[PDB]
C-alpha cells in the first residue's frame, strides 16, 4: 500500500513544494530513499479516509488544529524527539502538536492575525484600539478611514473579543476544559461591545469582508487593515508601501489571534517511520532545508529558533511571531468547530443590529461546546427518513473517524469514509441491528 524504502509527502499547494522537493533531493543523495512531493487538491480531507486502510502518504504537512482529528483515531505516528532536538524549537509549537499527551507531529512554521498599516498615510500607526475612533476622524477629514478589515469571518473579529478575557475553552495543565467556555463573560463583552460601537459610530461598516477590505488597502483608502502573511503577496503587486505590526491592546491588554503551526505529521501506518523521523529532523528542520522551502514560497515565521532569528530581520515576521506569542495556540479538539458557529453568528447579529451584545453572547455561548458537525451529521441522516438508533450508530462511527468538521459530516454522508460507513456496519452486526443494519447498508 505504503512503498518501504520510499519517502511520500503530502504539502498544501499553496507553499513552496519545490522547495521540499529539493530537501528532498539532498536526502536521496545521501541516503538512497527517494522523496515523492505531491500537493493533492483538499488533501486534508483524503487523509483521515486513505490514512484507515493504511495507504496514503508518509508525511502530511498541515495547520497543527486538523491533526486533532487525525490523532484521536491514531492515524499519525508518535514522534520521539530527544531533549537535546526539541530544544532547538519554540516550547509553544510543541504544545500545539501534543495531542492526549503525545507529539503526533513536527512543528514547521508560525502565522497568525497581525496589524497592516499604510506607511504614507500613517507613519505611526496606533497601539491601541481606543485610538482608532480619533484617529479615524482624522483621516476622514482626508477622504480615507482609519481601519478595515474583514468583519464576517470571526477569525478576524475574535483578537479584540479576546484581548479583555473572552476566550475558546480554558485551557490548562496541558489541557482543554469543554466545561469553560469564554463567550459571555465580560472581557468578550466589553471587546465586541468595543466593536459594535465602531460601527454604530461609522468608523467601520458591517458589511465589510476580506474581499472589500482587502481592495481598500491595496488601492489605499484605509490606513490599516489586519490581516495574516498570506495577504502580503497582494500588498507587495500593489503600489502601496505597507508595514506589518503588533495589533492594538484593548482595555490595556494586547490582542489574541489564534496561531496556526504549519506542522508535519507521520503516517501512523507508515512503513518508513524511522527515515521519516531522521528526514524531518535531520534536513527538513535546519536552516538549509526551511531556507530551500522559504524561497521557493515563505513559510512566514518558523518555529525553530535559529532560522527564525534570522528571519525575522524584517521586521514583519518578527511582528507576526510577536503577535503569535501574545495569542493563542489554535485548539485542535473537536467543540471548536461548534464554538466558530456560535460565534459567527453572535458577531453578525451583534454588528447588524439583530442582537444586542449581551443577548447574543448568551445564546452564542449555549452553542459553543456542542461539536457540531456530529448532530448536522444525525440532522442529514433524519433528514432521509434514516431512524434515530441507525444514525447514532453511524455517528459513533464518525466520531471514530475523526470527523470534526461539517464538510466532513457531508462528505461522509454523500458515501466518502469507506471505513467509516463499514465499522458502522460491523456495530449494526455486533448487537444485531438488523434494521439500523439494513437502512445503513442501503444509505451506503
Amino acid at each position: 500500500k505504503i512503498e518501504e524504502g520510499k519517502l511520500v509527502i503530502w504539502i498544501n499547494g499553496d507553499k513552496g513544494y519545490n522547495g521540499l522537493a529539493e530537501v528532498g533531493k539532498k536526502f536521496e543523495k545521501d541516503t538512497g530513499i527517494k522523496v515523492t512531493v505531491e500537493h493533492p487538491d483538499k488533501l486534508e480531507e483524503k487523509f483521515p479516509q486513505v490514512a484507515a486502510t493504511g495507504d496514503g502518504p508518509d508525511i502530511i504537512f498541515w495547520a497543527h488544529d486538523r491533526f486533532g482529528g487525525y490523532a484521536q483515531s491514531g492515524l499519525l505516528a508518535e514522534i520521539t524527539p530527544a531533549a537535546a532536538f526539541q530544544d532547538k524549537l519554540y516550547p509553544f509549537t510543541w504544545d500545539a502538536v501534543r495531542y492526549n499527551g503525545k507529539l503526533i507531529a513536527y512543528p514547521i512554521a508560525v502565522e497568525a492575525l497581525s496589524l497592516i498599516y499604510n506607511k504614507d498615510l500613517l507613519p505611526n500607526p496606533p497601539k491601541t484600539w481606543e485610538e482608532i475612533p480619533a484617529l479615524d476622524k482624522e483621516l476622514k477629514a482626508k477622504g480615507k478611514s482609519a481601519l478595515m478589515f474583514n468583519l464576517q469571518e470571526p477569525y478576524f473579529t475574535w483578537p479584540l473579543i479576546a484581548a479583555d478575557g473572552g476566550y475558546a475553552f480554558k485551557y490548562a495543565a496541558g489541557k482543554y476544559d469543554i466545561k469553560d467556555v469564554g463567550v459571555d463573560n465580560a472581557g468578550a463583552k466589553a471587546g465586541l461591545t468595543f466593536l459594535v460601537d465602531l460601527i454604530k459610530n461609522k468608523h467601520m461598516n458591517a458589511d465589510t469582508d476580506y474581499s472589500i477590505a482587502e481592495a481598500a488597502f491595496n488601492k489605499g483608502e484605509t490606513a490599516m487593515t489586519i490581516n495574516g502573511p498570506w495577504a502580503w503577496s497582494n500588498i507587495d503587486t500593489s503600489a502601496v508601501n505597507y508595514g506589518v505590526t503588533v495589533l492594538p491592546t484593548f482595555k490595556g491588554q494586547p490582542s489574541k489571534p489564534f496561531v496556526g503551526v504549519l506542522s508535519a505529521g507521520i503516517n501512523a501506518a507508515s512503513p518508513n517511520k524511522e527515515l521519516a523521523k531522521e528526514f524531518l529532523e535531520n534536513y527538513l528542520l535546519t536552516d538549509e532545508g526551511l531556507e530551500a522551502v522559504n524561497k521557493d514560497k515563505p513559510l512566514g515565521a518558523v518555529a525553530l529558533k535559529s532560522y527564525e532569528e534570522e528571519l525575522a530581520k524584517d521586521p514583519r515576521i518578527a511582528a507576526t511571531m510577536e503577535n503569535a506569542q501574545k495569542g493563542e495556540i489554535m485548539p485542535n479538539i473537536p467543540q471548536m468547530s461548534a464554538f466558530w458557529y456560535a460565534v459567527r453568528t453572535a458577531v453578525i447579529n451583534a454588528a447588524s443590529g439583530r442582537q444586542t451584545v449581551d443577548a447574543a453572547l448568551a445564546a452564542a455561548q449555549t452553542n459553543a461546546a456542542r461539536a457540531a458537525a456530529i448532530d448536522i451529521l444525525i440532522k442529514i441522516a433524519k433528514a432521509l427518513g434514516i431512524s434515530d438508533r441507525a444514525a447514532k450508530i453511524l455517528a459513533e462511527a464518525a466520531k471514530a473517524a475523526g470527523i470534526t468538521s461539517a464538510e466532513g459530516a457531508l462528505r461522509l454522508a454523500n458515501g466518502e469514509y469507506p471505513e467509516a460507513w463499514k465499522y458502522a456496519i460491523e456495530l449494526a452486526k455486533k448487537r444485531g441491528d438488523d434494521a439500523a443494519l439494513a437502512a445503513l447498508r442501503r444509505a451506503f
